[PDB]
């Protein structure tokens, strides 16, 4: 499991009470409680700046509150200071072992203003169905701050399974990009009536949709 | 109070094994039995693969042995699997429920072979040129190692301009995937006989071009 879903970034400006989260696939917590919030700066020491739902640990700063609704599990910094930007992780344990972290919610201080993904997806050519192969490509651009979640749909249902997301970069325009891709061989992609890519930025959900031809 | 001791980086040639070190304190280990590690796969999370010194979770592969001795944690993992690159973490007890991590130790596996990238490239489609943009898009995939350079011919001179490459990503196979985009108008896309992507990896070039022969 992950099943404890994160937020894909995190972005605020210095002063800025920027809430996190956690919510759970399967089941665990209704039984399941005491979760760790954690920090990881770049390169430097991960550390496990909330025990059990709201303990801080001695040493980390009262900002740093922590809460949970119900599946929802959140963390809440409260005035944002420059050093504050990271990488901060969740957790929650299961039964004699089973310590599921969440996916990842990496934080920002706002540079430049906010920038949200153009998609574009691109269909596996003619050229290509002509050498027996298929790879579809979601292209996410112009985007800040580069966290990005990238999740595919073959009819809606989703696809995990052949995906392949990569980490983003940071383009000569000063913004950034990334661009995950699907691995087929024609069958299934003439098999199934459609297929899409969905990104997940601040407060945004792009799905944008393909479907085959043999146009050549 | 400080962090455990990890060695940096760290070599195992796959087949053979490797070892890793989490030295501490008779205050954190030593005295205490309670000293985990985390496996982590560039950041996509850590699977932790050990918590109790030995305690192997189900679900993780048991050539991952984990052993405390004089003041320190020591992770043997043995016949390497390629894939095992990561960096990885240890974390100690202390007493506050409070905890302490690692050093970190990002590990090398040597001698995995050469994978030459699959040039798969793109023209612009159908909805794209509906909207009026035009993104041709270059993935680049399956290499190792990840040193590939990409240049783009505009149609028979260079472009070096309205691109972006996108230098490697680690895949999910420990070979890389990187992309590369070139984005004009139609009224550009149209005005050229084809274009081309570029990729040298190692020694090698790839070549590849579209035509405007739009199936789509
Ligand atoms: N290191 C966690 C312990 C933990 C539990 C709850 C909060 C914080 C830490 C286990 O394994
Ligand atoms: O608390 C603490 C240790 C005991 C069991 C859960 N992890």
């Amino acid at each position: 499991p992950s099943a404890l879903t994160q937020p894909p970034s995190a972005s605020g400006s210095l002063g800025q009470s920027v809430t996190i989260s956690c919510t759970g696939t399967s089941s665990d917590v209704g039984g399941y409680n005491y979760v760790s919030w954690y920090q990881q700066h770049a390169g430097k020491a991960p550390k496990v700046i909330i025990y059990e739902v709201n303990k801080r640990p001695s040493g980390v700063p009262d900002r740093f509150s922590g809460s949970k609704s119900g599946n929802t599990a959140s963390l809440t910094v409260s005035g944002l200071q420059a050093e504050d930007e990271a990488d901060y992780y969740c957790s929650s344990y299961e039964g004699s072992d089973n310590f599921v972290f969440g996916t990842g919610t990496k934080v920002t201080v706002l540079g430049q203003p906010k920038a949200n993904p153009t998609v574009t997806l691109f269909p596996p050519s003619s050229e290509e169905l002509q050498a027996n192969k298929a790879t579809l490509v979601c292209l996410i651009s112009d985007f800040y701050p580069g966290a990005v979640t990238v999740a595919w749909k073959a009819d809606g249902s989703p696809v995990k399974a052949g995906v392949e997301t990569t980490k983003p970069s940071k383009q000569s325009n000063n913004k950034y990009a990334a661009s995950s891709y699907l691995s087929l061989t024609p069958e299934q992609w003439k098999s199934h009536r459609s297929y899409s890519c969905q990104v997940t930025h601040e407060g945004s959900t792009v799905e944008k949709t393909v479907a085959p031809t043999e146009c050549s």
